[PDB]
């Protein structure tokens, strides 16, 4: 059971994805971009991003590892750097930001998952 639990990541990710919605820092990246109030974000975007989708998609049980999950949160924050590219914009510096908040909290729920994926596989 507890020890090496290897579905303990997914409540570690509603908790992370709890901090994340109370920062300051997450308000454009919470909701998906509206396509008419920006018409060209498509042009720009292939695969869009949001936190809201990515609570959802884990509230849904579609996540199959913690890895999964951070893949498409770190496609919220590629996605930013490539829409608002500059390094002057407040959104660039929102962005990097919250990529650094989340990388920091993310690692300890990788290595716990992965850890115990190895634990029991060797027994
Ligand atoms: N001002 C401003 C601004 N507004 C957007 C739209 C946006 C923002 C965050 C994520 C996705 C899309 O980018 C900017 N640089």
């Amino acid at each position: 059971s507890m020890s090496y639990d290897i579905q303990a990541w997914k409540k570690q990710c509603e908790e992370l994805l709890n901090l994340i919605f109370q920062c300051e820092d997450s308000e454009p990246f919470r909701q998906p971009v509206d396509l008419l109030e920006y018409p060209d974000y498509r042009d720009i975007i292939d695969t869009p991003m949001d936190f809201a989708t990515v609570r959802e998609t884990l509230e849904a049980g579609n996540y199959e590892s913690p890895m999964e999950l951070c893949k498409d949160v770190r496609l919220i924050f590629s996605n930013s750097k490539a829409y608002t590219p500059s390094k002057r914009s407040r959104i660039y510096s929102m962005s990097l930001r919250l990529s650094a908040f989340f990388e920091e909290h993310i690692s300890s729920v990788l290595s716990d998952y992965k850890s115990a994926l190895r634990f029991h596989k060797r027994n």
